[PDB]
């Protein structure tokens, strides 16, 4: 089954919306919408009643506005389900509600048939919005999230389309794959299409059953290594997103080498003055590193995770040999890079041609990415607005230093979601 998706790509009104707007577990309530850009069609009810949403590997849940939406302003720029109008439905009102990012939903349960392109999923239950507040629900240009995760982590432990459609007998492979690069883009469910790639899809299978999560590996840039995630990283591949979200370390690091803006953080400098030689001369004497913002005494809380960035930012610059008597100077730059949690890390657009190609390891592969697949575009050509296609998502702590790889890195790179294999695949996009 063929998923067409269009792709509206991000513009000016949901950046400074993103800008004028957690880790410990949920990556869910981590989730920013307003960085979506393909959208597809799907129909509740019968007859069908047709809803924009986002089909999203990142969640497990369909949710569409009620027509019992009535006091939020975002409903009246949405569409909404009428169960009355539909032949099909069945009344499950029990409550519900998702606390994503940049927004929340609350509703209750119901059950009809759901229709993806031509596939007709019974007995589908669902979230009615009967309130859905957020900046992400003002500025939205989709209606629902069409969930592609896992029932783990499913509110109400609802069972997701793909579970119904991939046994009520709707599918070919339990398998499906996005092609976000038709220069719009593709779903297709049951299967995939090898016009869509160049070669073989490398599989690394899920490590944790709830999200599309697979163990990588190391991220480069310009062939230069960030050390952080040499020791593995997790990473999600996320169609509901489309900036990458990774470590606040390598993040830093890539600004400075892209020339991304970057805020100037006080406490990094502060690291660096006070603690800096301390730190280093602990690494010189190779001291462990997780031993030295504690030894050093760091390790309130705020202080203490610029030192535990700033150890790994020295210990990669020892690690590529760099010479110690500017490693100070240049973990000193680092705290001028980093990423703002409100103003976009804005690169120059004509600066594109000397920038590094930044590539990640998954699969024992390293997946490269051209500065003019991992910068965007977003405004008028001679004031247009570049950004670095990159976020800073401190990695949930224990719940696995994570990546969210988005459209940013799907858009270059075929992915295959493998239900039955439990694993994914990269593959060049045609």
């Amino acid at each position: 089954v063929r998923i067409a998706l269009k792709k509206r790509p991000i513009d000016r009104n949901s950046r400074v919306a993103t800008g004028l707007s957690e880790e410990e577990g949920d990556i869910v309530a981590l989730k920013n919408y307003m960085n979506a850009q393909y959208f597809g069609e799907i129909g509740v009810g019968t007859p069908p009643q047709k809803f924009t949403v986002i089909f999203d590997t990142g969640s497990s849940n369909l949710w569409v506005p009620s027509a019992k939406c009535y006091f939020s302003i975002a409903c009246y720029l949405h569409s909404r389900y009428k169960a009355g109008a539909s032949s099909t439905y069945k009344k499950n009102g029990k409550p519900a509600a998702i606390q994503y990012g940049t927004g929340s939903i609350a509703g209750y349960f119901s059950e009809d048939s759901v229709t993806v392109g031509d596939l007709v999923v019974k007995d589908q239950e669902f979230i009615e919005a009967t309130k859905e507040p957020g900046i992400t629900f003002l500025v939205a240009k989709f209606d629902g999230i069409l969930g592609l995760g896992f029932k783990e982590i499913s509110v109400g432990k609802a069972v997701p389309v793909w579970y119904k459609m991939i046994e009520q007998g709707l599918v070919s492979d339990p398998v499906f794959s996005f092609w976000l690069n038709r220069h719009g883009g593709e779903i297709i469910f049951g299967g995939m299409d090898p016009k869509h790639y160049v070669g073989e899809h490398t599989y690394v299978p899920v490590t944790q059953k709830g999200y599309w999560q697979f163990d990588m590996g190391d991220v480069l840039v310009g062939g230069k290594s960030t050390g952080f995630c040499a020791g593995g990283c997790a990473a999600i591949a996320d169609s509901g997103t489309s900036l990458l979200a990774g470590p606040t370390a390598i993040i830093t690091e890539i600004n400075e080498k892209i020339g991304a803006a970057g805020v100037v953080s006080q406490e990094c400098k502060t690291i660096v003055s006070q603690y800096g030689q301390q730190i280093l001369d602990l690494l010189l004497a190779e001291t462990q590193p997780k031993k030295i913002c504690s030894q050093v005494g760091l390790c309130a809380d705020p202080m203490c995770s610029a030192c535990e960035m700033a150890v790994v930012w020295m210990q990669n610059q020892l690690a590529q040999n760099k010479t110690q008597d500017l490693i100070l100077d240049y973990v000193n730059q680092l705290c001028n890079r980093l990423p703002s949690p409100m103003g976009e890390s804005a690169v120059d657009c004509g600066s594109l041609g000397s920038m590094p190609d930044i590539e990640f390891t998954i699969g024992g592969k390293k997946f490269a990415l051209k500065p003019e697949e991992y910068i965007l575009k977003v405004g008028e050509g001679a004031a247009a607005q570049c950004i670095s296609g990159f976020t800073a998502m401190d990695i949930p702590p224990p719940r696995g230093p994570l990546w969210i790889l988005g459209d940013v890195f799907m858009g270059p790179y075929h992915t295959v979601f493998d239900y039955g294999k439990l694993r994914i695949g990269f593959a060049k996009a045609a």
